[PDB]
């Protein structure tokens, strides 16, 4: 029942450590509310959007085919790794990998399409490049992660990355076909089941991206909308709490049904 702004609010006096939110319209890309949109917050894997998004750039560009098969060894594979581990022979397409880094959070999966870039530092250059002077990516999987306190390395802000985001989905960065590819992906999303999508109605449609940190941190970077389309970008972190993994979930449940009782 709470208003999102108060739930919000309430969620960080129970949790502690900061909790960071910004809703935006997805057409005229006006904030509509936040909370702490300037603050820097942990990306998690919430980056793998990014990665994606700099992948398909590529593709745009002709110097990358989604078709394009990568052999990897067992040697690649870093912890959680549920689909790449399951392909040491036949190995996965590019657009394979995308898939699983953003639909399971697949760590490997996320540092092979790091190399195809040549790195975190040159997904940083893909953000200088279109316009995001904020985000930034520093380390692979899993060192990326967890995630000690408010050190800028592999950080944003709320109002960063939705900005990022909605020039992704939207704009003309992206050819047509790379940004719905990059929605399809998120839209497919198989592990962020308890968070948002869990207080989400009949109809709605919802394209989003977890992350989290073993204790302390979470995340989720959302598109959605009633009737089948996407009208909003919702972003939410949080960072430097003791609490567990069930009370951020739920907390973030919880902010998801305020949103949607007051859309
Ligand atoms: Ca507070």
């Amino acid at each position: 029942h709470p208003e999102t702004l108060v739930k919000v609010k309430d969620a960080e006096d129970q949790l502690g450590g900061r909790v960071g939110y910004i809703e935006l319209d997805l057409a005229s890309g006006k904030i509509l509310e936040s909370f702490r949109p300037e603050e820097r917050f942990p990306m998690m894997s919430t980056f793998k959007v990014l990665l994606c998004g700099a992948v398909l750039s590529r593709v745009d560009a002709g110097q990358e085919q989604l078709g394009r098969r990568i052999h990897y060894s067992q040697n690649d594979l870093v912890e959680y790794s549920p689909v790449t581990e399951k392909h040491l022979t036949d190995g996965m397409t590019v657009g394979e990998l995308c898939s699983a880094a953003i639909t399971m959070s697949d760590n490997t999966a996320a540092n092979l399409l790091l190399t195809t870039i040549g790195g975190p530092k040159e997904l940083t250059a893909f953000l200088h490049n279109m316009g995001d002077h904020v985000t930034r990516l520093d380390r692979w999987e899993p060192e990326l992660n967890e995630a000690i306190p408010n050190d800028e390395r592999d950080t944003t802000t709320p109002v960063a990355m939705a900005t990022t985001l909605r020039k992704l989905l939207t704009g003309e960065l992206l050819t047509a076909a790379s940004r719905q590819q990059l929605i399809d992906w998120m839209e497919a999303d198989k592990v962020a089941g308890p968070l948002l999508r869990s207080a989400l109605p009949a109809g709605w449609f919802i394209a989003d991206k977890s992350g989290a940190s073993e204790r302390g941190s979470r995340g989720i970077i959302a598109a959605l909308g009633p009737d089948g389309k996407p009208s909003r970008i919702v972003v939410i972190y949080m960072t430097g709490s003791q609490a567990t993994m069930d009370e951020r979930n739920r907390q973030i449940a919880e902010i998801g049904a305020s949103l949607i009782k007051h859309w």
